[PDB]
Order: structure tokens, then sequence, then C-alpha cells
């Protein structure tokens, strides 16, 4: 800590100032509730899954989503059903493997899913 210094030459110095994305959501932060599997039959599987609490989800649940995979190369298939909160896949296969997936659906936007819960046919 002393008076004794001496000023530099002129020096460059870069500038910019962009933009950055505050846009706000109201998608829900925690996956759905009573999400598990139960096979009918060889070809026939019913899906059963309730809303989350009234903690998380912002806005008035309006659907659900459901995302269902074969055990077979890539080609798998989303679909939703407002009706009510189950879903009943028929036409599988025997021996064969399915797994499914629901997710909780806000005004805003589909929430995140849960984990993938797989379920197998009787082989008779």
């Amino acid at each position: 800590g002393s008076s004794g210094s001496s000023g530099n030459r002129y020096g460059p110095g870069v500038s910019t100032d962009d933009i950055t994305v505050v846009t706000l959501s109201d998608v829900p932060s925690a996956p759905p509730q009573n999400v598990s599997l139960e096979v009918v039959n060889s070809r026939s599987i019913k899906v059963s899954w309730l809303p989350p609490p009234s903690g998380t989800q912002n806005g008035f649940i309006t659907g659900y989503k459901i995302r269902h995979r074969k055990t077979t190369r890539r080609g798998e298939m989303e679909t939703l059903e407002p009706n009510n909160l189950w879903y009943l896949f028929t036409g599988l296969e025997k021996g064969s493997q399915y797994s499914f997936q629901v997710s909780a659906m806000t005004v805003n936007g589909t929430g995140p899913p849960s984990n993938w819960y797989t379920a197998e046919t009787p082989e008779n």
C-alpha cells in the first residue's frame, strides 16, 4: 500500500450483449401417481394412472400423454386420451414385452414422464 504507479498504453476490448430466454413456464415439477401395469390378457393390457398433487401442478390438468414401446426396431407410438385416466391396448403378441409411461399435462404443456414401467404377457 503505497503511492507509486505508472499507467499503461491504450488497449483493445471487445463488447457485446445478447438477449437470453426469460420466458415463464407453468409446467409441472413432478411425475404422475398410481402408475402401475396389469396384464388382463395375452393381447390386452390396461394402463391406469392419476394426476399430480394439488401443489406441484399449476394449471388445471387437461389431459395425459401416453407413450408405449415395443421390443422391436425403432417405431414407438404416442397417444393421449382426455376421456379417462386409463387406456387399454389390444392387439399385442404372445411372449412379448411392452413398456408404457404416463405424463401429466397442464394448460401450459406436457409434464415430466415417470419411470419406464415394463410388463410381460402371459405365454398362455
